[PDB]
């Protein structure tokens, strides 16, 4: 079994995006299947559009400087655009497509591919980054530390006009982890504590929500939002996933990994729209179908656990199904 | 007569620097006298600390890029440093040196020389910024226009932590003007249109007092504030220098130049401190001595104008003399 | 006393241009002195125009590829143009000037400095080129040899419509050394053995005359003609100096250094024009004063030589004086 | 009918290339016949070597910049090379390859194809070279205007040392059309007044022949020689075509186009070896065959004209047959 | 090693055709070398004419059915005729192209393609034919069964006039290998004992020669005749070949393969025309050089074998070479 | 009357097959009477076997492609076969059933049904063959012309084996009538011309007798033995039937029929055993009784004539009797 490096949901959660030491995979979600392979060598970054064939191709070191975007359905190579130092981050909308290095930001036009804006940050060693991937509310935020409390400060950029739109206080500590939701509106930031979590809104800049998350500091791997901006999902340490509802403190609903699994695991997650499922065959603990919230949660060792939430109930969600990533 | 390129006061307005397309000059202004001057070359930018003989000299194009720093009192050279366009402003305090190119910020510290940050900028064409020139509350601003209705909008950029602190939505048309006070409190704006004069407060970043300028619209030259942030002075095109009072609208004070200057000339000025003058020479239309507020505005044609300002009265200003620069 | 990389005159032959590797220095020639000097860096290459106070400084590696345009009497900086790759060969004349790099000729206007033209040739390592002074025939020659006999084949490149005008196959194997005369009319050439010297005229393009240098194949160094056209001098490793008559073979005159000279000195030479000199203070070997033509020989160690030659008698040249570049 | 941008015959005139708005044709000649088609876009440069499958392919804006080299047979893609500007114009010898823009020359050795040698040239705006085929004699010249009478100088350039071998002071007016003969040995030359030809021997750069063309002065579309260097061809806007011996002033024989031809066509020629025609067949007013050189002038709106001269009579030549190219 | 299914000389003896179970090959003879390839599929017919670069291509189910000629130096297809059986024999000369089923003859104009005459023959498992390859004597000659001692029927039909010209009793038993000359004009043939070959003249239809081959009856491969007709070929199972002269009982001239090689191996030979070789290099056991007969076998395990007969002293034959097909 | 497109003797000569327009027909020879008819439709071909009330109906176009055989006694259908084109001819033995089309001959055998063999020959427009009726000798003879001198050649094709045995080149020209012994033993054919008659044994090829008929060339209708071989008969358009003896040139007797006969009328002919006739009512020209070979002349106006011939004297032949068929 090759060791995986990188694992990545699409903007929009329904796609998978992977990458080993010896190549990069693209999965599907509902009907899984293994849509693409290529087995070249190690890829550190793999990221990709709204499915439209688009891929960002990194080198674990092709090497790390260079970044690589090909076309898996023409199978060409649309460009390749070389950098000064190894790439931290890559993100991209339907509008921009910006490279992240540990102290520089770059932002090229998806469609043109020329070369746009660059932003001279301060040192950003965890490639910390968040996108909006709506055209209509197309912002980027990074996170602002002073050059060796006012450490948290965060910059919210707006790429349409590539001009800094606010500066937000964050938090005291630095930032661990940020996302923006899918239509642009909020964002959300936890410090390397992972004690508290802090959600504000873009537009405006006002703090909308704070969450409490654990009881100890322990480090946060990632935040991601509902695609209908209704729960938010972080994973840490703890090899346990929070949710925290955002329809309005305590995280609403948890998600407990099988025993089996190792702790030192990073865990990425997404939340999908609300299926329906026959409570004939899963016995809850009953009206036949009820709909319940699917959740993905893939681990850096290679696995694919399916959880369902109840939007009323919450609480432990039960577990479906666990798949297994580099086989069937 | 040989033509001038840039005038400027030092940080506290005592003493006058002067580029000409021959050399440099370096004057004084309450006994009045010819520092220093070089006939090297053409100067576009000769900016100077507080006294220290330290200065910052550009060619006019030493090429419009080079910029370098020569001690006046040593006549020796403490750096050369080049750039890939031509520098636009230098302003400095006594912890950091600023040099600005039209799509760039390089800030440097005074003492090292060493590079501290670099800033990509919307293009400035027009060279602006403000620097505060206390260590205490070291802040620069600059203008973030879009890239091509919030065209004024300018960023608040802190020199000591090199990490910005707030975004300022000054005003809907292009800032064209920007100032801040001795102690850093303050900063001062001015839109193309120069209708409307907008001061925020910087570190809160509400605007506490708007002032109306004039009566049509027409450009702004520069803004300064006194030593005591007491009041603020702007000059235009209308060769009407006006006052405004911030011991909080219509300007409190303005000052007529002689009707025979030349009305295309660039007019800077500054405000000193309050001085003893005697009523007994002056009929200012009475006490011996009454305390008047000094204006020094001093015009590209090369010229010298000295005011006074009563606190109390303001109004139109008189003038008591006039010398030449450059003889 | 530092090592010295450059020593080339003026267009005109009556200053010195130097560059050591603490700075670069500039004398002058008939009432010696030394006008200009600065202990700035490495240069490798101080060119100069026609007095004027304009320079070209080339850093020893400012860096080899950087050239930097100074006017010594202003102190300040025209200009800062970066190349590439390192440059080999600079020179000047009131109209034009030329940037050679090992594969690229690059052409600018002296006045406004921006860049006119760009050749792509064949790799010259040895950086050879030659520039005619005037702006009546302003014209550039460079080598073309083939990419991989004719190896020596040279361009003649009009500068004034930037367009070449013909091309010479002037010798068998490499281009050693070019000059061209003050007026623009003639060019000589010398092949890596040194063996025969060929002069052609420019416009129409023959070979005119063709010398025959020393006995053995050795080295040339350096190429370059009176200012009436009326000799030719050519220094070699030999550490023998030739003049060759061109008022019409075999060389006219030959200038012998002191014996206690070190053999691995590169020599270069000028000739002035005829001046009057005391027979009584020299026993020649006669009338008071005759006309006898001064040269004056610079070499790498340091040294300049003053001679002198009988235009009719020619032969052996005796030595005058002996400065000490450097003290 | 689709339009088209570009027409050339191959180094030996026994094919066609063609290019239109929508695609590029290839015909042949003798046994005419469409030897291959694609329909894939606008095309403005067409440019094939001695048949052997080789393609040139230059987009009409693949954007202009552009250059593609496509094997037909294998119907694969050689390499792909991008330009600062607009290709104006794509010469090939079997040794060789060469790409001009507006005020460069790129050279690239055909086998390898690496870059080799770059020309700074003074501007182009016509597009104007010439090559000899053979890689006996592989000479290249071009156009040296002054830069703002001397203004019709050409640079005789060897492809094979990359270095120039002489300047030529062709003309006193700007260069409007060049042709180098099959061998190398031979130019031809016109300025923009198209009165005058002459004719420089590339070798030692004498001019060995000077041609009146017409009375007043009319623009030159393209100049070309026959296989055998006996005869010169050029076609203006007069609607006429002109054919000078060089066996060696007035025109040997004149080629008139049918009258319902419009007058605003451009027209490029070809000169073939002699054949034998029967003279039974065609009444040219008798021995059954005698010897009748074939000439082929194709014009812009897409048809072919065959005439035939006579060495000895020369005079307007007869025409046989009009086919039509984009069809039958 | 692929395994091959089907060798052939052409009708010249120069070239060399062959087809395996992934693709079929042509080679050369005298400057020998790999002349083209394709690896599709499995082929069961190669035949190709002379040069010409005209093939027919049987695949081995393109089905057996199938008949596919192909242009290989224009990498296009002629034409695909389909037939109801599998097909067992395709023979060619330059002017008609001859497909035969296990009971019908088809036979088509090579240069028209149109189908022309159908025989309807009695069963054929054995796929017999033999063609004349001159247009002048154009004769094609079938066995003619009883359908179920005068077994050994062969009809012979002459492709020219599309009409039977005789009947020859040419055996008592079952025909099993049969030829035809060059020039057309004799014939061989050799019942299913292979005891005793017999030569018709096929214009006249007179036995001319009979020849007794070996002791026991052992099969027949094929038998081929000498360019010249001088001498005729024939290999059986016994894995030895022996040459008969017709320039007239027993072999005049045998040959031995290696004993390395299996004996169930099919070998198929020709003769070539006389050339010189030099004795100093071969210690024939002398002259410088002496003319000898090159003979070509080549076995279905892959080789091919050179040998040279002397026409005076026949005998066994000496074995210069062992190439190896499939590979140099 | 109806008209009629069709008559032939059976395999022995002691029958009549005749078809019209409306129907068919079937007579006998010595007690003359009409066995069967039906007025079904048009009819083309009529075939009998060896009486055994079998019978080979095509419908004039029942269409001339469709085969039909019928059992006249039983009234019943044995089989209906199709065939892509209209039938030329058609023949039996008690062994084999051929039926020809223009380019294609097909076998069947006369007990199963089933088809045996299809022979692709050039084509034959007038549909000739000939059919051994015995079958120790059973052979089939179709012409095979070359497609598009030898134009007329002959393929013999055994039945029983179905394999063709030999090809006689019979005649220069096309052949036009065939005709096979009753035992198999020989062949006759006749060319376009109809002037030479060839005969040839068929088990060996060899050209056994060769006649000449007639003075002029005219075409052959039809060819038919003698049931012993003794006789051959054949009938052109000159309206005159000539006998040939084979128990071996010019003819041997001639049929000459009555005058008032049309000329353009189809005539074929029949040779019987010889029979024992009265001379006392019969004036010859004497014993009572003498053998004489009875000659049936059916001709397509409907007509029979009954000739006699003396095998001594031959000659030209009196003529006995006359019916008329259809009546």
């Amino acid at each position: 079994s090759p060791t995986i490096n990188f694992i990545n949901f699409n903007q929009t959660g329904t796609c998978i995006s992977l990458g080993t030491s010896k190549g990069f995979k693209i999965f599907n979600c509902e009907p899984f299947g293994k849509f693409y392979s290529e087995d070249s060598g190690g890829y550190a970054i793999v990221e990709m559009l709204f499915s439209t064939s688009l891929l960002a191709l990194v080198g674990i070191g092709l090497s790390a400087a260079r970044l690589r975007i090909i076309n898996t359905k023409k199978h060409s190579i649309i460009c390749e655009v070389t950098f000064p130092t190894s790439i931290l981050s890559v993100k991209m909308n339907k509008s921009r497509l910006v490279v992240l290095l540990q102290e520089q930001i770059y932002i090229y036009d998806i469609n043109t591919m020329r070369l746009l804006h660059t932003i001279e940050t301060n040192p950003n060693p965890r490639g910390l980054m968040a996108m909006s991937p709506s055209v209509a509310n197309s912002y980027l935020v990074y996170p602002s530390p002073p050059k060796v409390i006012k450490n948290g400060d965060v910059i919210v950029f707006n790429l349409e006009t590539l001009q800094p739109t606010m500066v937000i206080e964050a938090h005291k500590g630095e930032i661990a982890a940020m996302a923006i939701s899918f239509d642009g509106t909020l964002m959300a930031t936890a410090s390397d504590k992972g004690t508290i979590i802090r959600v504000f809104d873009i537009e405006t800049g006002d703090k909308i929500y704070q969450f409490r998350r654990g009881t100890y500091a322990t480090r946060i791997y990632s935040i991601s939002f509902s695609e209908d901006s209704q729960y938010l999902a972080v994973t840490g340490s703890s090899k346990t996933v929070h949710i925290f509802k955002l329809g309005h403190s305590r995280h609403f609903a948890s998600l407990k990994l099988p025993v089996e699994t190792n702790s030192h695991v990073m865990t990425i997650s997404s939340i999908g729209s609300p299926i329906d499922i026959d409570t004939s065959e899963y016995p809850e603990l009953h009206e036949p179908v009820m709909k319940m919230v699917p959740i993905r949660v893939v681990s850096s060792d290679g696995y694919l656990y399916n959880f369902v939430m109840d939007p009323e109930r919450g609480g432990d969600c039960l577990i479906l199904s666990q798949y297994s990533i580099l086989m069937d």
